[PDB]
């Protein structure tokens, strides 16, 4: 029947020791901040505690490359060759023709043995020598099938067409212009303050919290932030026409939806750029983020000025849909 009622009866649900949300409607905010952020030390949940993204970090990553080509730095039609040399895909018998596009809407084809290979640590390897040699699941652009793996190679085209690294790009590009104080791309295994602890659910909570993370695989997974971050991040994108035009423009172009892919009965939803686009009872603008050991999800509702934001330290089905959840509520009432 409340709110705070549904978030904190979802989280005992969830079981995850720390979860944080954040709802905004037509410029009234709530937080929800529950549970501890590290289970041995007691330590509690705060607004400074630090989570990882996982795919949230796809929208982030996919924003700064809609930002190149707002630039005409770059444009979704470029071959991936000239960004990624090394870099050869084939289909059947033959190596297959990539594009930018391909990657930002998952229609690349990639294997789903590509997750596990990214998300391994490799002290030494770029991530197209990572992906070279690997066989499609269809031609590419015929369908979408969604990889992880699609966003880090749109990090690796980041860096080179930039110049930096990915976590340069990051601060220049977004962070610092958004004002954003704690959110970070980690180069790697450095130690961040404030961070939250990671639980693996099963049997119970145990953590799997500290080893080094792979640098390839940040743009797709490792972004970091905080719940007043997200909530700055969310206010950008619902009050975007308020910002500087390349960013403006940007985002208008990350959330069109590429609808040249076979869509399934039960789902005519269409991929942007890190985000999923859905019409009903909106437009629905949406993403999950799912690490070993974080689970998050956003939602916007612009026409409505809807934003909703979970951050959680354990992986969580449960956590996937609790936006969902929320929007129901101040749609109907109802969950």
């Amino acid at each position: 029947e409340r709110l705070s009622t549904l978030i904190h009866q979802r989280m005992q649900e969830a079981k995850v020791p720390a979860l944080s949300v954040s709802v905004t409607i037509k410029g009234v905010r709530q937080r929800f901040v529950y549970g501890v952020a590290d289970v041995a030390s007691q330590k509690a949940n705060t607004l400074d505690t630090v989570y990882e993204l996982g795919s949230m970090s796809k929208a982030f990553t996919g924003l700064v490359v809609q930002i190149l080509i707002q630039e005409g730095r770059l444009r979704q039609g470029d071959d991936i060759i000239t960004y990624l040399p090394e870099m050869r895909l084939n289909y059947q018998g033959k190596p297959a023709s990539l594009t930018v596009a391909d990657f930002l809407y998952h229609t690349s084809g990639l294997p789903f043995s590509t997750l596990a290979r990214l998300e391994n640590p490799m002290p030494g390897s770029a991530v197209a020598q990572q992906l070279r040699n690997e066989n499609l699941l269809f031609a590419p652009g015929a369908k979408f099938s969604y990889a992880s793996a699609n966003y880090d190679v749109l990090g690796a085209v980041i860096e080179n067409v930039t110049g930096k690294t990915f976590t340069e790009v990051i601060a220049e590009r977004l962070t610092q212009p958004l004002g954003m104080s704690a959110t970070v791309a980690v180069k790697g295994d450095e130690i961040i303050v404030n961070k939250a602890s990671g639980y693996k659910l099963g049997f119970g909570k145990p953590v799997l919290f500290h080893a080094p993370l792979a640098r390839n695989h940040v743009p797709a997974a490792y972004i970091h932030s905080t719940l007043p971050d997200m909530e700055i991040w969310i206010d950008a994108w619902l009050h975007r026409k308020a910002l500087p035009a390349t960013l403006r423009e940007a985002m208008s172009n990350s959330w069109r939806g590429n609808s040249d892919v076979p869509l399934a009965a039960d789902n005519r939803i269409l991929y942007a750029s890190g985000w999923f686009i859905d019409q009903n009872q909106g437009p629905y603008i949406s993403h999950g983020g799912q690490n070993p050991n974080f689970s998050s999800c956003i939602a916007l509702r612009p026409d409505q000025q809807i934003g909703i934001v979970a951050l959680a330290n354990m992986n969580s089905n449960l956590i996937l849909q609790l936006c969902a959840d929320i929007d129901n509520y101040l749609r109907i009432g109802k969950y």
